[PDB]
C-alpha cells in the first residue's frame, strides 16, 4: 500500500524511489504537497475521452507523418546510442503540454544527473517532475519509480492539466519487475494467478490518457532493442511507435527516426484531410528515394536514361533536409505543414 508525495509542489523537484525529494533543478512560488496511492486502477472505459486532438512535439517528421494525439501512448524504439534521451529532451522542449514527468529507470546515476543538468537550463523545468532509479537500487525500488512518476502525472490529470509523462526505459522496468517475480516465486514461464507481477507492465501501460471529467496524459515508453519478445509485445499494447534505426543514426541523421517504419495510430483521427493528402504523398517519395538508393548501390543508375528516377533522386537533399532537425530548434505545425508542402511540390 505504498503512498507517495504529489501536488504542484513537486514541480523543479528530483524524487527518488522512495517518493523523497532529494534535488531541485528548479524553484517554485508553490508548496502544494499532498499524499496519493501509487498503485491506481485504469480509467473506466466510459471515463476515457475519444483521442481527437493532436499532441504537437515541434519536431517535423513526427507532426508531419506520425503525429500524436492527447492521451496517447507512443513507443521509442532504438538500440543504444539511436539518441533516445535526445528525442526525449526534444519532446520536452518543443511540445507544449502543461506539465512534464519523467520517469527514469536507469542503471547509473550519471545518466541521471545528466537529466538533471539538462533540465536545470531547460526552459520547462519549472513545470517538469523528475524521479529516478539507478541500479543502486532494488528492483522493487526501481519498478515504484514507474508507478511514482504516473501516480505524479495522474494527480496533475485530475486537475485537469495537459501532461506529458516520459519512462525511459521501459525495457529497465520490465528488467526489474523479472527480479520481482522471482522474489514472489515466479518466472515468465510459470507465473502467479490470479495476480501474476508480470501484470503490472500492461497495468502501468494503460493509466495514461484523456479522460472526459479531467486532462491528459499522453506517455512516451522508451524500449532498448539489440527486438526481444517484450519489445514486440509493448508494441502490441500501445497506440503506436516511433523507431530510431541505428543506420540513419551511423549517416548522421538526427533524428535517426525511420518514419517509415514508425506510426502514430490515431494519425487519421487527429490530423485533416489536407494533412493526410499531403502525408501520404511524402510517404510515396520516401519509398521511392529508398528504392532508388537500392538501385543505386545495384551500380544501375545512370543519370539520363529514366526521367522519373532522375526527379527522385534530385529530391533526395530537400527530403533529407525536412527530415533533419537541429536538436535546439522546434517547428509549428503551420511551419512543419508549409516545409513538407515544399518538399511534394
Amino acid at each position: 500500500f505504498l503512498h507517495t508525495q504529489v501536488g504542484r509542489g513537486l514541480l523543479g523537484a528530483v524524487v527518488n524511489p522512495l517518493g523523497e525529494v532529494t534535488d531541485k533543478f528548479a524553484v517554485t512560488d508553490n508548496s502544494e504537497i499532498l499524499y496519493r496511492p501509487v498503485d491506481n486502477a485504469p480509467p473506466l472505459y466510459s471515463e476515457r475521452a475519444a483521442i481527437e486532438k493532436p499532441f504537437l512535439t515541434g519536431i517535423k517528421v513526427i507532426d508531419s507523418l506520425l503525429t500524436c494525439g492527447e492521451g496517447q501512448r507512443m513507443g521509442i524504439f532504438a538500440s543504444a546510442g539511436c539518441g533516445a534521451t535526445f528525442l526525449m529532451n526534444m519532446l520536452i522542449e518543443h511540445s507544449g503540454a502543461d506539465i512534464y514527468v519523467i520517469g527514469l529507470i536507469g542503471e547509473r546515476g550519471r545518466e541521471v544527473t545528466e537529466t538533471v543538468d539538462y533540465l536545470k537550463n531547460s526552459e520547462k523545468k519549472s513545470r517538469c517532475v523528475l524521479v529516478y532509479a539507478t541500479s543502486d537500487y532494488s528492483s522493487v525500488d526501481r519498478c515504484n519509480a514507474a508507478y511514482i512518476a504516473t501516480a505524479i502525472a495522474e494527480f496533475f490529470r485530475t486537475e485537469g492539466h495537459k501532461v506529458a509523462l516520459f519512462i525511459d526505459s521501459l525495457t529497465r522496468y520490465a528488467r526489474a519487475l523479472r527480479d520481482v517475480a522471482l522474489a514472489a516465486g515466479e518466472s515468465p514461464a510459470r507465473r502467479g494467478y490470479p495476480v501474476s507481477v508480470f501484470d503490472s507492465l500492461p497495468r502501468l501501460l494503460e493509466r495514461p490518457g484523456k479522460l472526459k471529467a479531467g486532462g491528459s496524459i499522453t506517455a512516451f515508453y522508451t524500449v532498448l532493442l539489440e527486438a526481444d519478445p517484450l519489445a514486440e509485445e509493448v508494441r502490441s499494447i500501445l497506440d503506436g511507435h516511433i523507431y530510431l534505426s541505428r543506420n540513419l543514426a551511423q549517416k548522421g541523421q538526427f533524428p535517426a527516426i525511420d518514419s517509415l517504419k514508425s506510426i502514430s495510430r490515431v494519425f487519421t483521427q487527429v490530423v485533416d484531410e489536407k494533412h493526410r493528402i499531403m502525408a501520404a504523398a511524402f510517404r510515396e517519395l520516401l519509398s521511392e528515394i529508398e528504392e532508388l538508393r537500392t538501385i543505386i548501390d545495384f551500380g544501375e543508375y545512370k543519370p539520363g536514361e529514366n526521367a522519373s528516377q532522375d526527379k527522385i533522386y534530385n529530391k533526395i537533399s530537400v527530403v533529407e533536409s525536412f527530415l533533419k532537425q537541429d536538436y535546439r530548434l522546434g517547428f509549428t505545425y503551420e511551419q512543419t505543414m508549409e516545409l513538407i508542402g515544399e518538399t511534394i511540390r
